[PDB]
């Protein structure tokens, strides 16, 4: 078929530099990624997943890596939460449990994000969640053996505090960390803290159970219990995915399906 393979690039998705492209003959839209790198298409090559951005292929124009990702037409996560307000409590319920299909699959396979963010969270034209950029990735199991990880990696508000405090840390706990501050964003619209450390108020307020404050007096008591669970600053003690899964607000019946179309009489 000829021309099958010419794309345009009709325009900006993201800051290297992401563009929405679109296929000359299907009219199938794809994100590009025009720029660690060599990191990120062999991690990409390796994902699989309905909560993940699927990856097509790449090309190398000289220095220019061009990396062809999924379209997300519900664009991020970030622009879906009001700020001092965050969303409904079924959305980010929903969100959450996409979230956590997601990060369960990369375990799954070895691979640790390392920067979950609402930023990072892309939306289909079903509000259906995808994990982003694989940039900051890396491969924390190899032949069944665990390597502890030590680079400082990700976004500040949303880093472990393990990651600030010691030298070595495992990989899990740091993601399930960051997917409670946006599970904190998505039901208060605000972060708790720039950095979780003992030199941030914010933090050690949180650790002595001060929850009349924001953002915690905005979140109900349910999803508040789970956050409780998940901010636990000791990353041993802190919740497993397996058991978030057992969490009472996580399996709280509260969202209706995709409205779908119906008459009457
Ligand atoms: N790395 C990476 C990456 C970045 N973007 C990918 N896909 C994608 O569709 N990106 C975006 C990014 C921002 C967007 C923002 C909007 C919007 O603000 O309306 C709509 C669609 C968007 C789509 C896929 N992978």
């Amino acid at each position: 078929v000829p021309f099958v393979e010419d794309w345009d690039l009709v325009q900006t998705l993201g800051e290297g530099e992401v563009q929405l492209a679109v296929n000359r003959v299907t009219e199938e839209a794809v994100a590009v990624k025009i720029v660690n790198i060599k990191k990120e298409i062999c991690i990409n090559k390796m994902l699989n997943h309905e909560n993940v951005v699927k990856f097509y292929g790449h090309r190398r124009e000289g220095n220019i890596q061009y990396l062809f990702l999924e379209y997300c037409s519900g664009g991020e996560l970030f622009d879906r939460i009001e700020p001092d307000i965050g969303m409904p409590e079924p959305d980010a319920q929903r969100f959450f449990h996409q979230l956590m299909a997601g990060v369960v699959y990369l375990h799954g396979i070895g691979i640790t994000h390392r920067d979950i963010k609402p930023e990072n969270l892309l939306l289909d034209e079903r509000d259906n969640l995808k994990i982003s950029d694989f940039g900051l990735a890396t491969v924390f199991r190899y032949n069944n053996r665990e390597r502890l990880l030590n680079k400082m990696c990700g976004t500040l508000p949303y880093v472990a505090p393990e990651l600030l405090k010691r030298r070595e840390f495992h990989a899990e706990p740091v993601d399930v960390w960051s997917c409670g501050i946006v599970l904190t964003a998505m039901l208060a619209g605000e972060l708790p803290w720039d950095q979780p450390s003992d030199s941030c108020q914010e933090y050690s307020d949180w650790k002595e159970k001060k929850t009349y404050l924001n953002p915690w007096k905005k979140i109900d008591s349910a999803p508040l219990a789970l956050l409780h669970k998940i901010l636990v600053e000791n990353p041993s003690a802190r919740i497993t995915i397996p058991d978030i899964k057992k969490d009472r607000w996580y399996n709280k019946p509260l969202k209706k399906g995709a409205k779908r179309p119906r008459v009457t009489s």
